[PDB]
């Protein structure tokens, strides 16, 4: 081992063990992370909206890998919803974590998730704009479940994603955030590591077109441009200033929400390389006696 602690993997994406129906949620990016000398392990979660409940059983799977490892402290990357629950367990057990990484994290909410919801009242948006949200969501809900999923089996689940639901995780875990839209927080907060990456896509309708894509990625051209603050600086689910945590990185690269988790099955619709920026962060964690 390369690393001093093992590595926690921390999914998040609308209650998804795995993207299509079989492929992992990491795709290859396991097996990259041991290539470079690193223990992996994968967290297993439940479907909740409270990242205090889904924390606890990220720190029930931390202790178990402590256990088994007889490491003191662990180094947590999570996705999307995930990095909230690493946050939990950082803030209330720092003794037990040694980083927190974000990759493509909802650290200040989701433009889509606050969209959506407001196409329950017939009348709060034009019916044009409410039925495309919907549209998309269920787009993006069938792809992830490898079959077809109507958009009403998955609102709840995009309700944790909203903008009041994370202010109000935010103000009681504030660990790690920016100080100011757009900058970036304190790298080390409490003996704790705090590091982040994202993505965001180039996409115009009316000179790209959409129909050599998995509809996977297809959910994620239709949202970015359902955006309303960050329309032009977005991932197809969470904006690029939204997901700043830590020291950020790069929250620029050429990557949609889910080519952040090398999805589909290891084919990208992006420039940007996923797996590489996984194995260029376990030299970085090295070198900071991680």
């Amino acid at each position: 081992s390369s690393l001093k602690f093992p590595i926690v993997l921390v999914h998040g994406l609308l209650g998804f063990d795995k993207i299509g129906g079989i492929y992992p949620y990491f795709y290859g990016i396991k097996e990259a992370l041991e290539k470079a000398g690193a223990k992996v392990y994968i967290a297993t979660l439940s479907a909740l909206n409270s990242n205090e409940l889904r924390g606890e059983q990220l720190l029930e799977f931390v202790r178990k890998v402590q256990a088994e490892t007889g490491a003191a402290k662990v180094n947590l990357i999570g996705h999307s919803q995930g990095p909230l629950a690493c946050r939990y367990v950082a803030a209330t057990h720092p003794e037990l974590i040694a980083s927190v990484t974000s990759v493509n994290g909802v650290n200040h909410g989701s433009e889509v998730a606050d969209l959506v919801r407001l196409a329950l009242t017939p009348g709060r948006l034009p019916e044009s704009i409410a039925n495309a949200a919907m549209s998309a969501f269920g787009q993006l809900l069938s792809a992830l479940a490898g079959s077809p999923r109507l958009p009403q089996s998955g609102i709840e689940a995009l309700e944790a994603l909203t903008s009041e639901g994370v202010a109000a995780f935010n103000n009681k875990y504030p660990q790690g955030l920016p100080a100011e839209w757009g900058g970036e927080g304190k790298e080390l907060v409490n003996g704790v590591y705090y590091y982040s990456w994202s993505g965001v896509i180039d996409y115009n309708p009316l000179h790209q077109g959409a129909n050599n894509l998995d509809p996977l990625h297809v959910a994620m051209l239709a949202f970015s441009i359902l955006f309303t603050n960050e329309r032009f600086q977005n991932d197809g689910l969470v904006g690029r200033y939204s997901s700043h945590l830590g020291k950020v990185i790069g929250s620029d690269y050429s990557m949609d929400h889910v080519d952040a988790i090398n999805q589909l099955a290891g084919v990208v619709a992006n420039n940007t390389d996923p797996v590489q920026l996984f194995v260029e962060h376990v030299a970085r964690l090295k070198s900071k006696g991680l």
